[PDB]
């Protein structure tokens, strides 16, 4: 136990100024002792260290004899997981393994996932998670999410469901109705893995506290005819409900969630069907602490890449011209975001939209159009209708070409050749996923540009080498934005997340691209730097929000960066046994303070 | 179970407009099912109904056989408590009984205390609680409060203590170092009953949720020499610590409390030694959600009585002159508050203070003074020094005489006679407690004024009858203010409680005095109306705070009064068994949805 | 933590030989770490030490800040308890404070009761408990008993009620229907305090573990019209059911208890109407591990009193003649127990029964009787019909006179004088309770005898000095027997408790009466010696039961006494935190 003149768990600390010491004590995480013992404790992911538990810890907590007689450090444990991970037959087996790990030892999980983020991020989420939902069907696991259906339609019924969740301090919810699982379509009740995976990244990459996370899946039926014929499907068996009832369910859901955990609860929508996703985002954006990653996340990730490219094309975003091959969700969102930015660059919403050209399945988006999207309207151009990329490239001679259209190789040798001709360093983004859907590859983009192009894709491509120079193409991964945006929104209790905040994030991501990463064609920082980036974004979001009064955390912390670093998740094993401390010897005595005569 | 087209616990409801229905569902309290069974449940005050549990409830929750085979309604139970209460030998025995009831059946407790508020308020708190601390010494009871000592001096040590408290959603803390227990002095560690009692009133009179309340006692030693000689005293055995250490303890305490439950946590100081109480209030008032009832509560209660008297003396507070016999905490605070009010009445801080005269043990407070309190300075008058009340009454001919000085009968027949002569209806307040310390009695004040005086006292006096007219003198009980101020501060998360808010409260209390109560000499509403008054004050505090942006609850509720009524405590027994509800018959079926051939 | 070559909690142990150490480790109580923390732990009487918890314990168990900042020893806490106790206005108030203590800190409760046994026994049980039930009505307390009614009449319905109890290892149950609470009658559902009190003595006096105890009250209604008319009564508001339903409820109760806790579960009946007491005992005696203290306990304690008298009358129990004034449940029981004792001494059931003279309200018991009790018959004498005791004392000139009949001062100077005349040291027992109803006081017994009488009563009498010689008459308190009989039955899983065992208990109590206590005229051991007496009784019971194969505990423990002492309750606080110990330095290392 600690001396009477010392504080608890304040050993071996860095030299500190009296004022510095107080701030540290005020911000630092405090020890939390669990109520469970023995097997009940070993089965709690958040507490279980497995063989990482020392012998004293085991005897004290009633764990001794329940674990094999071997003792391990967390590094050794992480080693064992990594080894076994790489011996798995395929990516799906690794997914199943990691999911099991998250349910067994949460500290080890995030330890492993954070140490090999590049190697495992596509397993934990990216493309493997959806493949798992589709191929395994119902996956055995501990209750790591909630299923709320169209038959639980009311504030009370959903409130009771949330009440069955084991944590009371929920501050971040990721929801999906599983109608549009990224690159697979309507998977219904099988989509529960998506919210789980996303939240896993919030923690791994954002530093968000795991106890604050809740995966939710809304089941209003499914339109995937296979599932409805599948005798194993475990979701509601009928096509999707879409009337007012669907609208009411979501309304009651947002209400129930905030009624239970408070209005500041961050609710993020995932994999909704495009149309719904945009509507829903528009309906709740200013009424709740909500945001849709597929839409705003994408927009922000790309703009951050374009903003980083700015440092090479020596041309400001407002001094550039963009040509989007594809006019769907991704492209449309990225455009509107590029516009906002331009206006914040001392320009009008006239010369802004006039600098962006969109091409859809029916060629260029001109004005003589019939039945076009209201969002495309402000981008339509008063020029000749055409379906040729090259022709559009020649007419407007854009500064950057962005691909967000299903079409593979839609960016042929000629198109790449043209872009180089008109620009010393042409920006070419092949976003379509997976790589087999890419408008063009890294190799193609570099070679057909003699190595001058600025390339970025949605999926990972191998590093290319041209004329003695090496190139390491990047990826416009949403994971660069949402983690940080989520962290900052939570720690400072931002009432609403607007485009400006996403823009701030993009600018932050761009600012973190090193000069070395830029000398290798990388317009995106390294994935392993997302935790530090997230912290930086959180601090930046704070300054900006306390300035315009939208941050609810009162009062504004003295030192923002220090407060944030003290709030983020720590993969290291913590002490679970109360810290003891002495009192002045005289006051710790057992017995009558003043003598009496015995009866 | 409920039908598939119905909602849970939505039976027999008042006719509602679709829009009205939604608001109701959004605000209404939701059912909460407990995790404990059998004896563990019976021992939980917040869940235990005793024989109020029906037979079905008993069998379901594993309670059957643990309670006698008799079934009771809550009214019958309340009846039994009341009967037994009145058969007790003295007030102390009743206190002990009620304390035991609070630890056995919380619903029944507040049911009983609320139904007979006039008869039991002085038992639960007012004067009996302090007598109990002093006479019983250590009182056996369940752990209903926390002891934090000078030997637990650090954010972490206090954090760990708060962590041992069974509730995580604490929103209201009442603390005391027990140095100045009202009318008894330094009682040290024995003062734990004070915070407990005060919080009990928050709930009984304010409608504050009991689960949000936490009684705390700071033990820095004691100067009461008897206790230090008492072989039974259970507090730290040494005189009070007062250096920087005392200052640090309180600093770490406010930090630890907000670090644990959040910055919005209402922390109210109780029974601190006058000097400390004022300093501490000044140091934290603008840094935390804090307030000191003895100081601000008093000030506000009295001003509310003076404001109600305004409706008779047809003279505004700023069109009146006050003479305080006594210049201590109570009087000084009430003065400064009367000033604030006057300034809000279109006047300056010159003509304001000039309308208030203060008398202390050394006579009138003039200017030729030596070593006087800095707060008295602005009230000192440039007139002749004197010790005669009558003489001061004659010179300034005040409109109201307020007594807040130990001296019994300090308001003699002549003094009362004088006040009547100079004023058609003279305001005379005898605040000193108990009645045996009153500057004068109700009988005295009425008779010696032919029944024209406006009297109010700190302690309860019997109703008097003069010349065929009946009078029911009131009491300037703090309980009229703090409950409501606490409720509103909590529900709307007001960042800081300022004088304006207390003034708003006083004006509210005054506004609730009926015309009948005014025709009987009552300048204070009935004690049984404090719950409704508290709600009214909460709503008023909301409007005012959303207007100047100090209310943190976001967003401002649509209907303030409805939101508040849905938040207040309800003494009625609630259901503890989950509500069940049907799903569409087809979706509730057990079995393969699509036939398969058996293996 | 302990060294790798040391066992846990084995420091400062007495010198022991290899084998002695082994048997000590095999028998010793092991530490048991609780699962509750903070307020939940403080609210468990069996774990709560209150302020006796040290600062470290408080920080470890999450209790710090929940208790005041003082730290006490158990002794210092007992002191505070006794002080408050003696300051109480009356015994009833002392009862209420003790009941609250049992529900607050169990170890302290027993430390206090065990230290001041003679002072508190009558508060915890004896006479005050019945008064508390009658006067207070429903008393506020933690759930410390179970109510089973005529409406929960099925093996399953009772099983579910027993399943609501907080301990699974129940081994002793004391049940009552409250019809005949000693000295007060029918108090219905208010009678739950009796079982609670009886079990409290099981622990305090017998050493029985508290967690094994389960108090129960069967509510089948009440005939106490005042309770039925009282709007504050909390029991079934109707009279007592007695049909096949009652007997069915009792049969289901016995089945449910043994199905739930095992056939070995000891079930003791208390304060039942005499007819039900006897009928039920006769019915379950050899079917379950059961007994009724009022019947057998009484019978046993009194015989132990007589046996002790033998040492002074140089006359064997069989070489004596007894005269019972009053032939109710008490006398008839003692008679039959005495008989059983005579037979085990070599004689037959002939001289035995011919050595006992019974009298009821209608004078002596003459064979010319009409409508008499079946149990009585075998004691009925073929002599003249008289009503005067003197006329009976003078006729059969008995060596002992035993009073068990409401009548106060039934033994007048002429009655006693006649005994002193016929016997050098006449045996005079006035059992009727309370004192104000005693057949005759001690001052009377000794005076009208010239300090030559061997006297005892059911209620206490101050010490009496006569001619320089002091006298300290004893009480025939059932507490000398049931605690030990219970301890022994439980620890060794004795299938059935019969006369032989109670007699055995009787002989052990008698043998513990010192010579000095005998010179002062006290024929019963000191009350403070009951715990040791209980332990010796269990040992003796074990020896007897293993020999006749009625002890189910397998195998017979090696050292009966060491085993017993290792099992009895210990009032001292125990460590609640796990003992830690090292492994070889190399086997604790973390890492590859
Ligand atoms: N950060 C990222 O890297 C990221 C984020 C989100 C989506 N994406 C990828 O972007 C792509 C598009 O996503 P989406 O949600 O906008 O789909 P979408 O259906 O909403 O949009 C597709 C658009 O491309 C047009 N199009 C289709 N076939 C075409 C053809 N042959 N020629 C020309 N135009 C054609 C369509 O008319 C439509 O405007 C996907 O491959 C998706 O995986 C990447
Ligand atoms: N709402 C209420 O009804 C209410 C609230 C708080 C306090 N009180 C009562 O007010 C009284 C004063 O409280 P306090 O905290 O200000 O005590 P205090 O010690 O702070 O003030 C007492 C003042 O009276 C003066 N005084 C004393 N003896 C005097 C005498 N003989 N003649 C003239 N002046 C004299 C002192 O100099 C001092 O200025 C107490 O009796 C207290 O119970 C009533
Ligand atoms: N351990 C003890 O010390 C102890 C144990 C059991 C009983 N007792 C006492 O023994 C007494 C009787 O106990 P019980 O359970 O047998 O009650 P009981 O009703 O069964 O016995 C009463 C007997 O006394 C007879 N009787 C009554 N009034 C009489 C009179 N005026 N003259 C002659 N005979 C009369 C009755 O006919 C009957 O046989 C009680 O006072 C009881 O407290 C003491």
């Amino acid at each position: 136990s600690v001396a009477h003149h010392e504080d608890v768990y304040s050993h071996n600390l860095p030299p500190m100024d009296e004022k510095e010491m107080a701030l540290y004590k005020l911000y630092r995480p405090e020890r939390v002792t669990p109520k469970k013992r023995s097997a009940e404790l070993l089965k709690e992911p958040r507490l279980n260290k497995g063989m990482g538990f020392s012998l004293y810890e085991r005897q004290y907590l009633g764990l001794h004899g329940l674990l094999p007689p071997a003792f391990m450090t967390q590094e050794q444990q992480a080693y064992r997981v990594i080894t076994k991970l790489r011996e798995q037959p395929n990516d799906l087996a690794r997914y199943i393994q990691l999911d099991g790990l998250q349910d067994r030892n949460e500290k080890l999980f995030y330890r492993v996932v954070c140490d090999h983020v590049k190697e495992l991020m596509p397993i934990v989420y990216t493309p493997t998670v959806g493949l798992a939902c589709q191929n395994f069907g119902y996956i055995y696991r501990k209750p790591k999410g909630l299923y709320i259906t169209i038959n639980d339609n009311s504030v009370s019924k959903i409130y009771q469901i949330l009440s069955n969740w084991h944590e009371e301090d929920v501050r971040a919810i990721v929801v999906t109705d599983g109608e549009r699982i990224l690159g697979l379509g309507d998977l219904g009740a099988y989509g529960i893995g998506i919210p789980v995976g996303k939240l896993a990244l919030y923690v791994a990459l954002g530093g968000v506290q795991p106890k604050w996370c809740l995966p939710v899946l809304l089941d209003v039926g499914t339109n995937n005819m296979d599932l409805l014929n599948d005798p194993f499907y475990i979701g509601l068996r009928h096509k999707r409900v879409r009337g007012k009832d669907y609208d009411t369910l979501l309304d009651n859901f947002m209400k129930a969630c905030t009624k239970k955990y408070g209005q500041k609860t961050l609710i993020q929508f995932e994999d909704f069907a495009n149309p719904n996703a945009f509507r829903l985002l528009d309906k709740y954006q200013d009424k709740y602490t909500m945001f849709n990653d597929d839409i705003q996340g994408t927009a922000s990730v790309i703009v951050a890449g374009l903003l980083t490219c700015t440092r090479v094309t020596k041309k400001l975003v407002s001094q550039e011209k963009y040509l989007f091959f594809g006019a769907g969700a991704a492209s449309t969102g990225i455009a509107e975001m590029i516009v906002h930015q331009m206006q914040n660059e001392g320009i009008s919403k006239e010369e802004a939209c006039n600098r962006i050209y969109l091409m859809d399945i029916d060629g260029l988006v001109t004005k003589n159009r019939k039945e076009m999207n209201p969002r495309h309207v402000q981008f339509a151009k008063d020029m000749p209708e055409t379906t040729s990329i090259l022709e559009v490239i020649r007419a407007a001679r854009p500064g950057a070409l962005i691909g967000a259209s299903t079409v593979r190789g839609a960016f042929n040798e000629e198109v790449i050749r043209a872009m180089a001709e008109i620009n010393e360093r042409p920006i070419i983004f092949a976003l379509s996923n997976p790589t087999s859907k890419a408008e063009c590859t890294a190799e193609e983009a570099y070679t057909f540009t003699n190595g001058a192009a600025l390339y970025a894709s949605g999926s990972p491509f191998p590093n290319f080498e041209l004329n003695g120079h090496t190139y390491k193409p990047g990826q416009g991964n949403n994971a660069y934005i949402f983690p940080g945006v989520a962290l900052g929104t939570i720690l400072f209790q931002i009432r609403h997340v607007d485009n400006d905040l996403f823009l701030l994030a993009a600018k932050k991501v761009a600012s973190c691209v090193t000069e070395d990463s830029l000398k290798v064609g990388r317009v995106y920082p390294q994935l392993k730097e997302i935790r530090e980036i997230s912290i930086q974004i959180a601090v930046e979001m704070a300054k900006y929000c306390y300035k315009n009064g939208t941050a609810n955390l009162y009062p504004q912390p003295e030192d923002l960066e220090k407060y944030v670093r003290a709030q983020v998740y720590n993969t290291e094993y913590e002490e679970l046994i109360n810290a003891t401390y002495d009192w002045p010897e005289q006051d710790m005595r057992h017995g009558f303070p003043v003598p009496v005569v015995r009866h």
